[PDB]
């Protein structure tokens, strides 16, 4: 008893241009700590990087840069090594990722952050260092006493001009992006307005779950849309539009502080995290960076290199985006679609010529079956992404395979989409996302 909806494809209709180095992961900077972690050595986590995408983002920084410390003289408080420094360089050749490095601007020195970025860029280089960032979130310093509460946008920017100053004189080349927090007027803003000509992009960050006080986030309410991420863009967008700086998204999650079990684990952070992605470029963003590491809630890819590296939930939403690839941006519009208003649709002219859509049915209870128009192709296929129960923390598939180790995947079902009239039509199962690929 599907809802039946309309989605019209218009090839005339040109949105963004994904670029192919849209994904990515954020990671906290005290893996650094463990030489062993971006390392050559760790090809499993190697693998499950390079089936998200031939090209992408390794972002490393969050909270955990106010108390890393690059120590030169090596072999809470967290020491990076040049061993470490060295082996992330070996890791981005083995994954083709380039490189937003964070520096401690928390707790270090300037001096320690020009003789740390000296070394990122003496090893990693230009080519893989797409940024360095001046701290991470300097509008929650206050929070836990790295900065007073008195801590403002004047006092951060005296700090980043100071630093920037120091990296500059060692490493002339050196490249930035920030403000490295979510989207505000107090701070993002004037960043823009003040740093636009030292650096390359702005850094924002975005969770779904909003301050404390909203009812915990749940499942339903990660399915709906978010006025306030709307909001954030747009301003990104009019940044963007004062300032000449592009922006990318270098930490999400569904939830903050680690995530909430059975949300951020669940086959519903698939769906949202693949949703985001499309959302996010039809919006113009530059990219994403998923934030994850260890074990937890909201992790894309869980492990450690003694025990093995597995895809989470999430990861299948961002397999799903990795395997429609990159191109244009179509003109993709439902209708009849009220009583199921969760489902969305991308429609993108791959850089191959061939059209695909990204369907994510956000619906809990509602199947859809999609009229398709506006795609002349003898053949239509899917692939779905597919788990028993929105809530579920394993059993998540797409293709009909289980993403295996090191980031093996490849699709096990082969399904047409019936085609008739010049169009087709794909019945979705509730809570389900597909991607269509056409002759
Ligand atoms: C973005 C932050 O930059 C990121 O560090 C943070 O996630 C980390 O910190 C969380 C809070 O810990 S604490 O209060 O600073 O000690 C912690 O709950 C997360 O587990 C941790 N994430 C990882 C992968 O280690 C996230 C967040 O989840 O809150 C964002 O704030």
């Amino acid at each position: 008893s599907p809802v039946r909806v309309g989605l019209s494809v218009d090839a005339s209709a040109l949105g963004h241009t994904i670029p192919p180095d849209y994904t990515g992961l954020s990671y906290e900077q005290a893996q650094m700590a463990n030489p062993n972690y971006f390392s050559g050595a760790n090809t499993q986590l190697a693998g499950f990087l390079r089936t998200l995408g031939r090209q992408g983002v390794l972002r490393i920084g969050g909270n955990t840069s106010e108390y890393t410390f690059w120590n030169r003289h090596a072999k809470a408080r967290e020491v990076i090594t040049p061993e470490a420094v060295n082996n992330l360089s070996e890791f981005l050749d083995k994954t083709g990722w380039k490189l937003i490095y964070g520096l401690n601007l928390g707790k270090g020195t300037p001096e320690n952050a020009a003789d740390e970025a000296a070394y990122v860029m003496e090893t990693i280089g230009a080519d893989r260092l797409l940024a360095f960032q001046l701290g991470n979130e300097p509008d929650l310093f206050y929070r836990n006493g790295i900065r007073p509460a008195s801590y403002d946008f004047a006092a951060y920017a005296g700090d980043w001009q100071r630093f920037f100053t120091a990296i500059r004189k060692r490493v002339p080349n050196a490249p930035f992006a920030g403000p490295d927090t979510a989207y505000n007027t107090k701070w993002l803003v004037p960043f823009a307005d003040k740093f636009k000509h030292d650096v390359k992009f702005i850094s924002s960050h975005y969770y779904a779950e909003g301050p404390p006080t909203d009812p915990s986030m749940t499942i339903e309410r990660l399915m709906k849309p978010n006025p306030r991420l709307l909001g954030e863009t747009a301003g990104l967008k009019q940044v963007e539009a004062d300032t000449g700086l592009p922006f990318r998204l270098t930490e999400t999650n569904s939830c903050y502080q680690g995530g909430k079990q059975g949300v951020s684990d669940t086959f519903a952070a698939a769906l949202w995290a693949g949703d985001l992605m499309y959302q996010q470029a039809a919006a113009g963003s530059t990219g994403i960076n998923f934030h994850g590491g260890g074990y937890g809630w909201y992790t894309p890819v869980a492990g450690t290199p003694e025990d093995g590296f597995i895809a989470r939930p999430e990861y299948y939403g961002m397999l799903l985006f990795a395997q429609a690839g990159a191109g244009q941006l179509l003109g993709a519009k439902l209708t009849d679609n009220s009583a199921a208003p969760l489902l969305t649709a991308y429609a993108l002219r791959g850089t191959d010529g061939r059209t695909r859509i990204a369907l994510f049915n956000k619906n809990l209870d509602a199947d859809v079956e999609v009229a398709i128009s506006g795609v002349a192709s003898p053949s239509g296929t899917v692939l779905r992404l597919e788990a028993p129960r929105a809530d579920d923390t394993t059993d998540v598939t797409f293709g009909g395979a289980p993403v295996g180790a090191s980031g093996s995947w490849s699709p096990l079902v082969q399904e047409y989409v019936p085609g008739h009239s010049g169009q087709f039509v794909l019945h979705m199962r509730k809570a389900s996302g597909a991607l269509l690929e056409f002759a």
